[PDB]
């Protein structure tokens, strides 16, 4: 051996196959799309010398770099984009393309696509989908055997076990400072077991384990868009969805209710305590990216603030010293998933921190089909976060209320429904940025806290690694909320020895 072992997550089962979609992470490691974000979160092209969209944002002009070649050596060429969007779009999978209608090659090194509509998020689909080889292309042979275009190749496979793959030669992108990686399967505890072995080079940790020195390796901290937050019930009680499942909380339908659990819970306490300080604040569901609100932070942990804006309403305290309005108390149930002690800590200690200003916390744990049912009628916990802006709209559209496990307290504002189509329809991103501000708060309403507050947002959560110490992780975009996040730095990784 004396190659690099890491364990940064669990089996690529079903296979590599970019017509399957994106959802897993391991793609990253064999494929690669046309496009690749920045840390300044701008595109940068790997695949590409042009690309650029048309005034209406309805086509995209690409064009290829001129000798660039699949990792078995055959050519990538404008036949192969074509023939990877159209099939891609053609088939389930249901990769989600959004508006895409086609794709028509010009010449060798040009492809143009045609959209239904306008997209400003269709960026976010070039820099996911894979590229597939046109020629080479089969449904059933592609997922064991890939070809693909993304900086290593697949050596062996041993399912249940490991995985060997060494550098694509003809990659089009940076070489790092490892020729060969060998991917370990392993559960948690028998995976630390091996790091601090020294069998491993780089090992993914949970950022809540009270993480000791580990022999001969040293801790990075890469920051993350997975998130955690409770969303509220923003309708009364007394109607049902098409499940049969009751929708609305009398209590958490009162916006005083949403903005006093907003300002009594302190975050960084939570961070600190649950997350080991490997957490940061978050007050939105898109903390720490470019369409965040810049004026959506607020200093937290003020019970006086949250008791203010509760007696203000006419939420007032009863004997048993629990608020109440109207004759209704405020008593109300948190769900969760559970399976997860980390979830439940959270939870409690959520209860404990709405103690003090009047607000009965009940908490009640589940499988995901049992929150399901439960899960419009009380405050319930998620974790979420996305690179793409469309989680925005996911959140907040009247569209997506009661949408699977989209927007389940039923929000509507359909001065948020306008901003959010502004964004969508807007011919560039850049362009769209600032409508997805206005979700938040417009000057006279919006999403966030100073609005309707439809949620109590609580953290955003930090990737935690072991590496050993010649081992330079690089650096990259916030990770995914999923597996092998670490592979969106991986052509930076650097030997310091
Ligand atoms: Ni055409």
């Amino acid at each position: 051996t004396h190659t690099l072992q890491l364990a940064i997550g669990d089996e690529p089962t079903e296979g590599f196959d970019p017509m399957l979609g994106w959802s897993h992470g391991s793609y990253l490691l064999l494929h690669s799309p046309l496009l690749k974000q920045n840390e300044d979160f701008s595109w940068d092209s790997l695949l590409l010398s042009q690309y650029q969209p048309s005034d209406d944002g309805k086509t995209w002009l690409l064009t290829l770099k001129p000798d660039l070649k699949f990792s078995d050596g055959s050519p990538l060429t404008a036949k192969d984009v074509a023939f990877t969007y159209n099939n891609a779009a053609a088939s389930g999978g249901k990769v989600d393309m959004g508006n895409f209608l086609s794709a028509e090659v010009i010449d060798p090194l040009n492809v143009r696509i045609h959209l239904k509509a306008p997209q400003s998020t269709f960026v976010n689909v070039l820099g996911s989908l894979g590229i597939v080889s046109a020629d080479k292309y089969n449904a059933k042979t592609y997922a064991q055997k890939p070809i693909g275009a993304g900086p290593y190749r697949l050596v062996s496979f041993q399912p249940g076990q490991q995985m060997i793959v060494e550098a694509n030669p003809y990659y089009a992108g940076n070489k790092n400072d490892f020729d060969k990686l060998i991917f370990v399967f392993l559960d948690e505890d028998s995976a630390f077991a091996a790091a601090q072995s020294g069998q491993l080079g780089v090992v993914r940790i949970p950022p809540s384990m009270a993480v000791g020195s580990v022999n001969n390796m040293k801790l990075w901290v890469r920051p993350s868009v997975e998130n955690r937050g409770i969303v509220f019930p923003t309708t009364p009680a007394g109607k049902k969805d098409a499940h049969g499942y009751p929708i609305g909380n009398d209590v958490t339908a009162d916006v005083a209710i949403r903005r006093a659990i907003n300002y009594a819970i302190n975050r960084q306490l939570l961070a600190d305590q649950i997350m080991e300080g490997h957490a940061i604040p978050a007050y939105t569901g898109v903390q720490g990216l470019p369409w965040n609100n810049p004026d959506s932070a607020i200093k937290d942990g003020d019970i006086d603030k949250a008791k203010q804006i509760l007696e203000q309403a006419g939420w007032q305290l009863n004997s048993q010293g629990t608020r109440e309005k109207n004759g209704l108390p405020a008593k109300i149930t948190l769900w969760y998933t559970s399976g997860d002690t980390t979830r439940r800590d959270l939870a409690q200690a959520l209860r404990s921190m709405l103690k003090p200003i009047g607000i009965d916390v009940d908490l009640k744990s589940g499988s995901w089909e049992t929150v399901e049912r439960n899960m419009h009628a009380n405050p319930t916990l998620f974790g979420w976060g996305s690179l793409d802006p469309m989680e925005l709209y996911h959140h907040y559209s009247s569209n997506a209320a009661g949408v699977e496990y989209y927007n389940p307290g039923y929000y509507k504002n359909p001065m948020v429904d306008k901003h959010l189509q502004q964004a969508l329809d807007a011919p560039t991103w850049q362009q769209a940025v600032p409508f997805w501000q206005q979700v938040d708060w417009d000057g006279t309403t919006g999403a966030g806290i100073r609005g309707d507050a439809a949620w109590a947002w609580l953290l955003n959560i930090q990737h935690t690694y072991l590496a050993n110490n010649c081992v330079d992780l690089g650096k990259g975009t916030p990770e995914i909320h999923g597996s092998w996040s670490l592979l969106n730095s991986i052509d930076s990784w650097k030997w310091t020895c």
